[PDB]
Parts: C-alpha cells; structure tokens; sequence
C-alpha cells in the first residue's frame, strides 16, 4: 500500500554464485539487488580483500512503506517489483516475514540453482532487515 514511511532496508547477500560464466568475459547476472524497482549495487573501488561481490544492498523506505506484499529480487532477472505469479524457486524474498517478526530482521536461503540444481550443501544466505527511522509501527 501507501501512506507513512521512514525506514532503512538492509540486505546482505554474503557472496552468491552463477554471476559470470566466462573467466575473462562476463555474463548478465551481475551482483545487484532490487526492492521495488530500484536496482543498485556497491562501487567496490577499493582493494578486493572481500570475497563478496555484492557487499550488501540498502534502500530507503522514506517515501515507500515496507509492505507485506513487497518482494526482494536478487540477480535472477533485470528487476521485478511485483511477483504474484508463482515462481519455480527464484530468489524472491517475502518482506512480510520481517514485519511479521518483532526482530525486524530475518535470514533467507536463496541460492541460484540453474533449474534442478537444488541445494545439497551450498546455499546463498541473504539477510533482510527493516530498520524504522522514526520507529513507526507500520
């Protein structure tokens, strides 16, 4: 919905896979995440002492209220604001869970399986946390 807001969205991918197919060239699966249409990433201009290509993605819920029907999309496709359509198992995080818990923070496991590459030990762990700026009970 829409109305009041004021929040800081925090997402930590902790380093995913299936980002690039070639070793020299690249692939269209760049480490980037998108909440409601805003796909952003980190510049990581400093030395790569970090194995994480994602670093983490933050959004502001200043004018956009963190909803029950809002979804987090990571790498899968260019971007997706509204799901609704039953996905097979793509990395589409249900933000409702963060609001459901008084912790306002949750972890999820969403690895990039080609199709039938279901997790058998390796899984991507993305965390979602909704930090209210004014401390509103949305």
């Amino acid at each position: 919905g829409s109305g009041g807001g004021g929040g800081m969205l925090r997402v930590f991918i902790l380093y995913a896979e299936n980002v690039h197919t070639p070793d020299t060239d690249i692939s269209d699966a760049y480490c980037s995440a998108v909440f409601a249409g805003v796909k952003k990433r980190t510049k990581v201009i400093k030395n790569s002492v970090n194995p994480v290509w994602n670093e983490g993605f933050e959004w502001d819920l200043k004018g956009i209220p963190l909803d029950q029907g809002s979804e987090l999309h990571v790498v899968v496709k260019d971007h997706e604001t509204m799901g609704r359509n039953r996905f097979l198992g793509e990395a589409k995080v249900p933000l409702r869970e963060v609001l459901a818990t008084p912790s306002l923070s949750a972890s999820f496991n969403a690895p990039l399986l080609d199709t039938k590459k279901q997790p058998t030990g390796a899984s991507l762990v993305l965390q979602v946390s909704y930090t209210p700026l004014p401390g509103a009970v949305l």
